[PDB]
């Protein structure tokens, strides 16, 4: 067969049968052969086994004559930032995201933190690793420890006018991942009053593997917001490239609405800019981008397509409904830190609560949320949906699965690139009843 750990966008698998130190070293050797010349940035998340996988990557890279820049325990976005900032040949973040305790993984980038994906080098690496029976060579290059986060912290703070910030009370919930380190380094430079929840990094995860989308994890942030009268709450995944917002009522804000909100925030600083968005949920983003004087650019979902489209368009910002936010000035990469700084600035400057900033948009373009379906036959299931609606003559778009626009409602139906599932998103023009009846109708067809 083929090594299962090599996925479309990254490497992820159970340790040690799908990923281990020998494979990690071989990945380092193979990666050295794929990159242009220069050093390689390495960082890792809070999982207990991550440092040893990084050390194995480093051994293989250095056996292949690559200098290694070890940035230590960090967020994924720090690997992206430092790879670009230091003009490195590439970078690897060792991260397990929210996979089980016996799992780990890696995200790989080349120059300017450009993604390395299945069809842009990752399967080439896999094939090299798979055939590699060579004896491990000894190091012919050095490793440097780079602990300095100054340039990264200065870059994050450059997105806001600090003199306009108000002393908002913010709940912050690292979920025992790595986000609290950066919050604490930012805090001396900000006026906010932080309420720290699950703040200490702990790869044993006494409060569960970080995943703010799980209701029991979500509720911990909501409770802290309500009990402390916080202006809003922020939670992160473990490697903090995803962030999640809770308004002052404790309500979790569906990620779709953050795309339009962040776009308006960014367009106030970069007028007339292009904003890239995914095709799952669109109407609100298109309107909000245009209303702020920007130009919306539809793009297939997935960070590699988004980043490539942003580059070719000089787009200032790109956002996916699933809590991924990309910034041109940040090497076109995603950050879980930039978004909450921008939102804190917008609440501070506008005098409006986060709730008020989104309320009317949520009423105007209500959405189903992404609903996933494991079915026996995805192709036959999609066909059942399309045949059912053919007599309504929707406008069809195939940018990413099938998007069907009926006028007052639309849907997107996609096969995932990360799981063998069908994913449904429905939205309507201000009509909650139509949203529910159409969502349920499609659901019944998919399950038939
Ligand atoms: O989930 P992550 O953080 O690994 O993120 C990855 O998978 C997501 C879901 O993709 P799909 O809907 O095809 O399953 C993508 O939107 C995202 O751009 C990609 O980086
Ligand atoms: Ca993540």
């Amino acid at each position: 067969m083929t090594l299962p750990a090599f996925k479309a966008y990254d490497i992820r698998g159970r340790v040690p049968d799908e990923l281990n130190e020998d494979l990690a070293r071989r990945i380092g050797v193979a990666l050295a052969a794929q990159l242009d010349q220069g050093p390689v940035v390495l960082g890792h998340d809070v999982r207990l086994a991550s440092p040893a996988l990084q050390e194995a990557l480093s051994a293989g890279l250095r056996a292949s004559g690559r200098d290694v820049i070890d940035i230590g325990l960090c967020g994924t976005e720090e690997v992206y930032f430092q790879t670009d900032y230091l003009k490195a040949a590439g970078g690897v973040m060792v991260t397990a995201s929210h996979n089980p305790m016996d799992y780990n993984g890696m995200k790989l980038v080349r120059e300017q933190a450009r993604p390395i994906s299945s069809d842009t080098g990752l399967f080439a690496i896999r094939d090299t690793v798979a055939a590699d029976t060579a004896a491990p060579g000894e190091p012919t290059a050095s490793e440097q420890s780079r602990t300095d986060k100054t340039a990264y912290l200065e870059h994050l703070l450059s997105y806001v006018d600090r003199s306009t910030l108000k002393p908002l009370k913010l709940v912050v919930n690292a979920g025992n991942g790595g986000a609290g380190l950066i919050v604490d380094l930012l805090a001396p430079h900000l006026p906010f009053e932080f309420v720290r929840v699950f703040h200490e990094p702990d790869g044993n995860f006494p409060n569960g593997i970080p995943n703010p989308l799980l209701p029991e994890n979500r509720d911990a942030t909501a409770k802290a917001v309500k009990d402390n009268g916080a202006d809003f709450g922020i939670a992160w995944d473990g490697d903090f490239d995803r962030c999640f917002f809770f308004d002052h009522t404790g309500r979790f804000i569906e990620g779709y609405y953050l795309v339009g909100l962040l776009a308006q925030a960014i367009l106030a600083k970069q007028p007339g800019g292009k904003v890239v968005h995914d095709p799952r949920l669109t109407w609100n983003t298109v309107e909000q981008v245009e209303e702020a004087g920007g130009i919306p650019v539809l793009c297939k979902s997935g960070h590699a397509f988004i980043k490539e489209k942003m580059r070719s368009e000089n787009a200032v910002y790109g956002g996916e409904m699933s809590a991924h936010h990309y910034f041109r000035e940040f090497a076109y990469a995603d950050s879980g830190m930039i978004p909450w700084l921008l939102i804190a600035e917008l609440v501070s400057q506008s005098g409006r609560s986060l709730a008020d900033l989104v309320e009317a948009r949520m009423q105007k373009f209500p959405c189903s949320g992404e609903i996933n379906f494991k079915v026996a036959d995805a192709k036959a299931s999609v066909a059942r949906v399309m045949e059912h609606y053919a007599s309504l003559s929707p406008e069809l778009d195939y940018t990413d699965g099938i998007s069907a626009d009926f006028g007052q409602w639309r849907f997107n139906l996609r096969s995932s690139n990360t799981e063998p599932l069908l994913r449904l998103n429905v939205e309507t023009r201000g009509d909650a009843a139509l949203l529910e009846t159409r969502t349920q109708e499609i659901s019944n067809l998919l399950r038939g």
